[PDB]
């Protein structure tokens, strides 16, 4: 009993019209309604419609309230009782074809629903193809059936308001030029000969599936290299510089802006770049508090364009071994067992024999099967146990170094693709990974079904997971599209007959309906295109190939509440597959190119940049394939030219796209660079690199430039860095500077360093980073020069690596340099440790000579280090033998370094003379529990002094002591943070009527726009004011009093003092209210303060608390207006025991001062700064309660000592309150619109200066210990200074958990998801520490601070080659990963001794934080309690439980 539009098109061609194609099932007569859209503001209307199936009742006003009706025409149809889709005779209907965009609405005759089939649709047989640039636009007017009318004049650009800015006519046959704009919204095609329509809102034509990406530098070119992507803390990074055009030819001098980003996007320098000879060098060293994460150097040329160098600030260490895991390329079947080939080697030249490789086997679907076919998915969704931990991987390799990893196969029977990945760690002698993954496809055929649905992916929530999934949805009742097809490994389509493709209607709330069914044949090189029928819910797509492989995808039908993916539903072109006849051409050569389109079809051949077309038009497309001749002009000077082609053919006409980039890179512009230096050489000695410059037939290396630096491949392998290449840079492939529209996929058919100062002082790490980079040299006539970097104490491989330039000739060049002792003797160690941690250390002594070797160690420990042993080792090597010695050592208390020196004896040199050779090895030693946090803030008077409590830096230890002081002006209550707003609201009950205007009557716009604050202007501010007392008097009753809405409803008690204040204030802040209602209401409650025993207050739970509030609101009220008998004060203050809050009693207080009982007056105020806080009835809070408390000391001038007290607290209280009741904004707003109305101008004469401080804003001091504790500041100013004082450090021994606002507690779990035994932990084990944080109210600024034990390190989840995967690994708390996602997280930083995570926690949601660990170092380890604190509120704070110690087993 249905009938709803079935293509939901945007265009239906004028010509093989056939109407709209309407589905229908037992609906004889249908009514439809046809709106033509007002051709003025047309792009709002688009963006309103959203190009829906169906029409909603209450939006239809709003929506077709820019659209005229045309015609209401009823169609006649004949079904009984199958549901077949007919035409629409439109060709009888004479408005419909006039200009214009016009609007169907379907309903049958006498049916009355919700929502109605609606589409918005063009009848036009016209085919535009627009080319959007970064200044221009060229679009390329056809017609749809055979016939390509060019001719094109009609091109209406609208912009986001709807009107038109430019339309004129151009080139062979027809061709538009047109000037683009960043904000344009709309083409639109003819004036009286039909209409079509195109939208730039809409996402331009995916082109996924070519090759079209690039550098975006079409501009001048500026080639950011250096040696390195990786640094840690503390280091100076080294970039350097070339300026060149688009065609790499030289330009003049001109300066480069560098800007330093850090993780946050704050920028730390800002420099303006000289070049010196043509090169630009920048250099600046990296705080050793600096924060971990991506940093980049930006770069400005001119053009406002900015050019990255990413490069990453981490704690890492460098590796010290090469680990190769291979796999097999090609695809395994089902039944093949799984193998990974392993190799491992320590750099400095010698095989990983009897080294251990720890591993990881997964098992997981291969859906992104085809690189080739991006966006297409292989396998079924809906198949079980695609997922799974496979086994442990525990292996020694053999004396070459060698290993293979294999398992068979338990996925025999799969009929989806499949991949095992081997995660991969081989460990140092000392435990220290060097982890790798490698990945094994396995495909269930030669050939697999591939689905890739047309319509866009949005992030719907899904209450049965609990968490909000970006999953392919579709609008309900609509048809979905879907592209199909049957390709190999490497991406050719292959011919297939008999494909299974099937509609599954999922279970809602039995098992899985098959919906619908379909017989798929497949041409090779065909994209098969599917469209179902879609009702409601879940549905799955599921194809079957006759090899019996299944490939699936699942998708919603329903309803988008926006949050859509960027251009997820974009037109995908069919392929044409374009071939040229040479590699590479050139300003003097011919090009020809063969046009291979699946069929025949006219439309355009051209040759393209980002500035716009250099081959404007060719029209002609014969038989199967064209052979055409396009000559490459001499004026092309750029390489970001690409070409292109498009074709059309009707049965509806199929439209096809070709894109091909051109290349003009010539090979005599690049330097033939060699490189000379030893394949091996020795430590403390220099290096030397002899370059040759040339080029065949020219052979003329005029004034070669020659920039030369040599990295650790330890370092480099992390990262998989590649050596810079300045020909590519210049040369290289850039980005397609084109967008391609068209409407041939909508045709119808039918401060700095304050974290770490929080946490600790970090231990000092001083692992060796071998860096060297020389000047730039120049080579001689002959093309020779040399170049000599000296290289200390190291033992590995070196890249040498070398930039050469002039003018446009550029060349790069690498060579591998081993750095080897005769005899290898290196220390491993733990990253840092702790006091009183226990480490089994570890020396390799290696014999890299020919001869046996006979060697004595004699080994001792300064610093914070002692030995556990004696270890008088007496060593004895065979030629290429390596032996570790085990050096069990103990970390002293305090903070500082240890040092474990070695001295070697019998060192047998052939000729040379026999010598001791020493080595040292420093580590960093801290204590086993984190810093706390001593904070003091207060105001001081003009004069006055202000002094650290004797009794304060007591628990700290000097060494690690460190402050900071701030200074300022203005108290820390910064009201902008809480009131953006600041407008009258004069409606709605009293209450809201009252609250909405209190404010109102003390602010004003010059107040408001100085404190930040959005507001009224005064002459409306002040006519809300005057509406609001007419209403709220409306209210009041025949006794005076108030009630809520109408003057005959009940008595509102304590609102009846709220208004009555309002009103009395009102008065004083020149509005007027009528004598008759303030006598009235006075009279009204002075029975108040008479008579408490008739009030009647049914709900309240502190019957007494709450008349009490009322009496003391009533007597403040009336005392303002010296109006309150003091018999009546006298006896309400004998029941001050009744109050449950302050308020009250600093209100009696001041009644009972300012009507002549001063003595009870002063003891009620005194009383109320002691008493902390329908359920009252007083409509109050502790926050609201405070900032009124506030305003009233203020208001009186009395107690200012009090009045600072409270402006602190309630500073702290706002901050921790998630939401404001509009009476605790009111009252704060109140209460602190006055403070910054003074100017921020300060003077302090400190402790720490000869001379005076002074500033105009809030001024921060670092400190150290001996400053701290001699901290003296007074106040040299003629106004009040703010001090805030923080001071941070480790306590001398460790304290106990504690907790305020705050909580924390931390668990470990092995990767099994069950509880991890912290004695049963191994060398080389993976943990999963999981992290709980809780909090009584909003801690914005939380910092957790986790530190380590000695034992564990972090695995590195920014740094992803070179470490585990938290994801891969922790499947098994999978609850905990996605809690953790939910979280709030500002940053998460894995240092050397302590995981970092800055959040936001509220007492409704708390916060699970969860990282991967890894046991290294065997040895007895203390572990620290985990920490948690606010970054503004200190006393926000929070150690977890103490825990037993740590012990790692080898
Ligand atoms: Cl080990
Ligand atoms: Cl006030
Ligand atoms: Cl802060």
């Amino acid at each position: 009993p249905s009938v709803g539009f079935a293509s939901r098109g945007s265009l239906l061609p004028g010509k093989v019209v056939e109407g709209l194609p309407v589905m229908a099932l037992n609906v004889n007569n249908v009514d439809v309604n046809f709106f033509r859209v007002k051709p003025e503001s047309l792009p709002a209307f688009i963006s309103q419609w959203e190009y829906r199936n169906s029409l909603a009742n209450w939006q239809s006003d709003k929506l077709l309230q820019m659209a005229d009706l045309v015609y209401t025409g009823r169609f006649d149809l004949n079904p009984a009782r199958t549901r077949e889709k007919l035409l629409l005779p439109l060709g009888d209907i004479k408005p419909l074809q006039q200009a214009g965009v016009y609007l169907a609405v379907m309903n049958q005759a006498g049916r009355y629903d919700y929502s109605n089939p609606a589409t918005l649709f063009t009848l036009s047989d016209i085919g535009v193809s627009a080319h959007r640039y970064h200044n221009r636009l060229d679009i390329f007017t056809q017609s749809l059936e055979n016939g390509a009318a060019q001719q094109g004049i009609e091109v209406s650009l609208l912009n986001e308001k709807g009107q038109t800015l430019t339309q004129a006519t151009s080139d062979a046959q027809g061709h538009v030029q047109l000037e683009n704009d960043k904000n344009a919204a709309l083409l639109l095609a003819r004036k009286d000969g039909q209409t079509t329509l195109l939208d730039l809102k809409l996402p331009a034509l995916d082109l996924a599936e070519f090759n079209i990406a690039g550098a975006p530098g079409y501009s001048k070119q500026f080639f950011m290299f250096g040696p390195r992507d990786l640094y840690r803390p503390g280091e100076t990074v080294i970039l350097n510089g070339l300026l060149r055009d688009a065609d790499g030819k030289a330009l003049p001098n001109q300066p480069i802006k560098l800007d330093v980003i850090k993780p946050d996007g704050q920028v730390l320098r800002s420099v303006v770049s000289q070049p010196e000879n043509g090169l630009y060098h920048f250099t600046w060293p990296l705080d050793s508090n600096a924060a971990t994460g991506m940093w980049h150097i930006r770069a400005n040329t001119g053009d406002n364009q900015y050019r990255m160098w990413d490069f990453h600030v981490e704690d890492f260490m460098p590796e010290r071994m090469a680990l190769n895991l291979t796999g097999e390329k090609t695809p395994l079947t089902p039944k093949d067992e799984v193998k990974f080939s392993v190799v491992g080697y320590y750099l400095y030249g010698a095989p990983a024999n009897g080294n251990t490789l720890q591993g990881q086997l997964f098992l997981r679907p291969l859906r992104e099967a085809v690189s080739a076919l991006p966006g297409f998915e292989f396998g079924d969704i809906a198949a079980e146990n695609l997922s799974r931990t496979l086994d442990e991987v525990q292996l020694t390799l053999d004396d070459k170094g060698r290993g293979e990893v294999s398992t068979e196969s338990q996925w025999k029977e799969t009929h989806s693709p499949l991949q095992v990945i081997f995660q991969g760690s081989l460990l140092e002698s000392g435990g220290r990974p060097v982890t790798r993954r490698a990945e094994q496809a396995i495909w269930p055929a030669d050939a697999l079904p591939g689905i890739r649905p047309q319509f866009a992916s949005k992030s719907v929530y899904d209450y049965r997971t609990d968490s909000t999934v970006k999953q392919p949805i579709v609008d309900e009742g609509s048809n979905a599209a879907f592209d199909i097809v049957y390709s190999d490994a490497q991406g050719v389509k292959k011919a297939v007959s008999g494909l299974q493709v099937r509609l599954i209607r999922e279970r809602r709330d039995q098992k899985d309906l098959i919906e619908n069914e379909q017989t798929l044949d497949l041409k090779a090189d065909e994209t098969g295109k599917v469209s179902f029928p879609v009702e409601w819910g879940a549905y799955r797509l599921e194809v079957k190939a006759p090899n019996e492989a299944v490939s699936s995808v699942r998708f919603w039908a329903g309803y988008s509440w926006q949050d859509n993916s960027d251009g997820s539903g974009a037109v995908r072109p069919d392929r044409v597959t374009l071939k040229l006849d040479k590699a590479s051409y050139r300003p003097g050569d011919t090009i020809k190119l063969h046009i291979a389109a699946p069929t025949a079809g006219k439309g355009y051949a051209m040759v393209e940049s980002s500035e716009g077309p250099l081959w404007w038009q060719e029209i002609d497309v014969r038989a199967q394939g064209l052979d055409l001749t396009i000559p490459v002009d001499k004026t092309w000077n750029r390489h970001d030219l690409y070409l292109s082609t498009l074709v059309v053919r009707p049965g509806t006409p199929k439209r096809a796209v070709g894109v091909l980039h051109l290349p003009l890179g010539d090979e005599n512009r690049r330097l033939d660079l060699a490189l000379e230096t030893p394949a091996k050489m020795r430590p403390n000695q220099p290096l030397t690199v002899k370059i040759k410059a040339s080029t065949k037939n020219g052979e003329k290396p005029k004034q070669v430039n020659v920039l030369v630096s040599a990295v650790d491949s330890g370092v480099l392998n992390i990262t998989d860095y590649v050596t810079p290449d300045p020909w590519q840079a210049f040369f290289g492939q850039k980005r397609y500077g084109a967008d391609i529209y068209d409407i041939y996929g909508q045709v119808i058919e039918g401060g700095d360093g304050d974290e770490l100062k929080r946490g600790g002082k970090p231990p000092v790490n001083h692992v060796n980073i071998v860096v060297q980079q020389a000047l730039p040299v120049t080579l001689n006539e002959q093309g020779e020069g040399s170049v000599t970097l000296p290289i200390g104490d190291f033992n590995g491989e070196l890249r040498v690596m070398a930039q050469a330039w002039t003018a446009d000739d550029f060349g790069s060049n690498e060579s591998k340099v081993i750095v080897a002792a005769p005899v290898i003797a290196e220390l491993n160690m733990p990253r840092f440790m702790a006091s009183g941690d226990t480490s089994r250390l570890t020396l390799d002594i290696t014999n890299l000579t020919d001869k046996p070797q006979k060697l004595n160690v004699a080994l001792t420990a300064s610093g914070l280090l002692e030995l556990v042993s004696d270890s008088p080792a007496a060593v004895e090597l065979a030629p290429g033998v390596r032996t570790t010695l085990f050096i069990p050592v103990r970390a002293l208390p305090g903070y500082g370094d240890g040092e474990i020196q070695a001295t070697i004896s019998g060192l047998a040199l052939p000729g040379e003379t026999v010598a001791d050779q020493h080595k040292q090895w420093k580590i960093g030693v801290r204590p086993a529990f984190p810093a706390q946090t001593v904070n003091y803030g207060t105001a001081l008077q003009p004069g006055e002094t202000w002094a650290i409590p004797a009794d304060g830096l007591q628990n700290f230890s000097p060494v690690t002591l460190e402050g900071q002081l701030l200074l300022s002006g203005k108290p820390p209550l910064n009201i902008a943070r809480y009131i953006k707003e600041l407008k009258a609201y004069p409606y709605g009950c009293l209450e809201q009527t009252a609250s909405g205007l209190f404010p109102s009557l003390y602010t004003n716009a010059a107040q408001l726009q100085a404190l930040g604050i959005k507001g009224d202007s005064d002459e409306k501010r002040r006519a809300s004011v005057d509406i609001g007392i007419s209403r709220l008097l409306q209210m009041q009753r025949d006794n005076g009093g108030f009630a809520l809405w109408d003057k005959n409803g009940d008595e509102e008690y304590w609102l009846t003092a709220y208004v009555m204040d309002f009103l009395v204030r009102a008065g004083e802040q020149g509005y007027s209210v009528p004598t008759d209602a303030i006598n009235r209401g006075n009279e009204r409650l002075l029975r108040y303060l008479q008579d408490p025993g008739m009030m009647s207050i049914p709900y309240a739970d502190n019957l007494k608390a709450s008349k009490f509030a009322v009496q003391s609101y009533a007597a403040l009220v009336l005392a303002r207006q010296q109006k309150a008998p003091l018999g009546a004060l006298r006896e309400i203050w004998e029941h001050r025991a009744d109050a449950a809050s302050g308020l009250p009693l600093l209100q009696l207080g001041v009644a009972l001062k300012t009507m002549g009982d001063a003595t009870r007056g002063e003891e009620a105020i005194a009383l109320a700064l002691k008493t902390p806080r329908i359920w009252l009835g007083d409509y109050g809070s502790s926050l609201r309660d405070n900032a009124l408390m506030l305003s009233l000391l203020e208001e009186n001038k009395l107690l200012p000592d009090e009045q600072y007290t409270l402006l602190n607290t309630l500073s702290q209280q706002a901050f921790g309150e998630r939401w404001l009741s509009t009476q605790e904004s009111n009252a704060l707003f109140l209460a602190a619109r006055t403070i910054q109305d003074l100017p921020g101008k300060w003077q302090a004469q400190t402790s720490f200066s000869a001379e005076q401080l002074t500033g105009e804003k809030a001024q921060n001091s670092n400190l150290n210990s001996d400053q701290l504790v001699t901290l003296q500041v007074s106040n040299s100013g003629d106004q009040p200074l703010w001090l805030r004082m923080d001071a941070s450090g480790y306590p001398q021994s460790a304290p106990l958990p504690a907790n305020n606002v705050l909580q924390i507690e931390r668990h470990i779990l092995g990767t099994d998801g069950k509880s991890k035994s912290l004695d049963s932990l191994r060398s080389g084990d993976l943990v999963l520490v999981w992290l709980q944080v809780k909090a009584s109210n909003s801690v914005p600024d939380a910092l957790v601070v986790d530190l380590l034990p000695a034992g564990l390190e972090l695995e590195n989840q920014n740094l992803a080659n070179g470490s585990a995967s938290l994801e891969q690994s922790g499947g098994e708390v999978q609850n905990l990963l996605n809690q953790m996602q939910q979280a709030s997280i500002k940053h998460i930083e894995f240092r050397d001794d302590r995981f970092v995570a800055a959040v936001a926690v509220d007492e409704y949601q708390p916060v699970t934080l969860v990282y991967l660990a890894r046991a290294v170092t065997p040895g007895t380890y203390q572990v620290p309690q985990p920490m948690v604190e606010s970054m503004y509120v200190p006393q926000w704070r929070a150690t977890g439980a103490a825990e037993d110690l740590l012990i790692v087993r080898p």
